């Protein structure tokens, strides 16, 4: 009847295999356009270029998680497999499932040629397939897909190999004079201008992060470096500032500098605060709950009172599943740097609480409503990727901040075991005295404040 009609319209399973029928075997569904739960590739490629509707939401959701169910060279030849469909009755399939399937796929590289270059960047093999298959296309209305996919083929070849709107503040400096680099350290420049650098600078580092290298938990694989780039420049600068901040306090063995120490980068954190740089306040909180710091008694009685409280409520941003800091980050408005490490906990708790798999007939779907709940995380980091500070770069303390190496050539659980014996030794445990420890600094401690100038 009229359903065969359809059917028969359509290839035979023989001839092609993205036109076989849907069922409970092959692909599930969560009125409009349905949103897929699971499927297996075939199916899951079919409804990426299905002839009825476009899908915008699936085209962008699997484009930046299908790494983690099929590579690229896997995927450039399905869809070539999808577009070379076997050919009044040619007439309508031709009007209604040749052309608009084709018209799909075609799209589909666009999308992948514009928002995910990097993979045809990666394999030099993947670059010149994709050319070569859209070298030969003959069409009427595929003439102008060629072209618009090919002048975006282009700026990316280019692209291979600052400006203001208001007027930023003045450059503060302190101890340190510019260019006198050999003296650049944590009290010697200006703590203003050490948040204003470093927030500029993860800022830069918060927006080259992209969404696949988050996908399926890809930063922690044997392919780490080149499937994940930004995000471990991220992690790594984090680790890095976090460890230096440490090692900043607990290598300052009298008591009276390290109180000197802690306050100033409290006053760090202060300034972040004012710039909403989030990832910045809870650099320096995670460095005061470490082992090695969290346990200076000594150290945290002669803090100010409200600089104790600053930290206190940095603290309890965090509390609640970050309840206070995600409430907080919704208030403001831009520029911020988001709080990176809550995206990589959630997206590890949705990796680790959904299956690859699920198990329909008895044969294995791909899960891909996982793929679309750690898409939507990084969707959220990038509602915050374009958001530039009105501040100036300094090279030379930019350059500092980028070359931090506290752990030196130390590996990390030999550096941290490091600071908590070295915690140890500068406020011993009770019952054991508390010894005095000779000054390390020549210079004056005093702090030249948070506020910046035109008085
Ligand atoms: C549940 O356990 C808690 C924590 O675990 C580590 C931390 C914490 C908790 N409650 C609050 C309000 N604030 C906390 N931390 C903030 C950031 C800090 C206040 C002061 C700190 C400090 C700094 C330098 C030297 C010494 C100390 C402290 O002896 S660190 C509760």
């Amino acid at each position: 009847g009229a359903m065969a009609e359809e059917q028969m319209r359509l290839p035979s399973a023989d001839v092609y295999r993205f036109a076989e029928p849907d069922s409970e075997e092959n692909i599930i569904f969560e009125a409009g356009i349905p949103i897929i739960k699971a499927g297996t590739v075939i199916k899951l490629i079919e409804r990426l270029t299905y002839h009825m509707y476009a899908d915008p939401n699936f085209v962008r959701t699997f484009l930046t998680t299908y790494r983690s169910f099929c590579k690229p060279q896997e995927l450039l030849s399905l869809i070539i497999e999808r577009f070379e469909i076997p050919e009044a009755e040619l007439k309508r399939f031709r009007k209604e499932y040749i052309q608009p399937v084709q018209l799909r796929v075609l799209n589909v590289c666009r999308h992948w040629v514009e928002h995910h270059f990097y993979d045809f960047e990666r394999d030099a093999y993947l670059l010149q397939r994709m050319e070569e298959f859209i070298g030969t296309v003959r069409g009427k209305a595929m003439k102008k897909w060629v072209e618009s996919i090919t002048k975006i083929i282009q700026r990316k070849k280019i692209a291979r190999d600052i400006t203001f709107q208001s007027s930023p503040p003045t450059v503060e400096w302190h101890i340190s004079r510019p260019g006198h680099i050999e003296t650049f350290d944590l009290l010697t420049l200006h703590p203003i201008e050490i948040a204003r650098q470093l927030t500029l600078l993860e800022s830069d580092l918060y927006r080259a992060v992209q969404p696949s290298e988050l996908v399926g938990s890809v930063w922690t694989k044997e392919d780490k470096e080149i499937n994940s780039p930004n995000l471990l420049k991220m992690i790594r600068h984090t680790t890095n500032l976090t460890l230096w901040f440490e090692k900043c306090i607990v290598e300052t063995e009298n008591l009276e500098e390290r109180v000197a120490v802690v306050s100033r980068i409290i006053e760090i954190l202060q300034v972040f605060q004012e710039l909403n740089n989030f990832n910045g306040v809870l650099e320096v909180v995670s460095a005061m709950n470490s082992s090695p710091v969290y346990r200076l008694d000594h150290t945290f009685e002669q803090i100010p009172s409200r600089q104790k409280k600053i930290l206190e409520e940095a603290h309890e941003l965090s509390e609640d599943h970050y309840k206070k800091y995600l409430a907080k980050l919704r208030s403001i408005n831009p520029p911020c740097v988001p709080f990176f490490g809550i995206y990589l906990t959630n997206i590890l708790k949705t990796e680790e609480g959904n299956p690859e798999v699920l198990k329909r007939h008895g044969k294995e779907l791909i899960n891909f409503s996982k793929r679309r709940k750690v898409a939507e995380i990084t969707g959220e980091i990038q509602q915050y990727q374009n958001q530039p500070y009105c501040l100036r770069v300094e090279s030379d303390i930019k350059r500092f901040f980028e070359n931090l190496n506290p752990m030196g050539n130390s590996m990390e659980k030999e550096f941290t075991d490091y600071l908590f014996n070295k915690s140890l030794e500068i406020e011993p445990r009770n019952p054991k005295p508390l010894p005095r420890f000779p000054k390390k600094y020549s210079y004056p401690l005093k702090s030249p404040g948070v506020r910046p100038s035109n008085p």
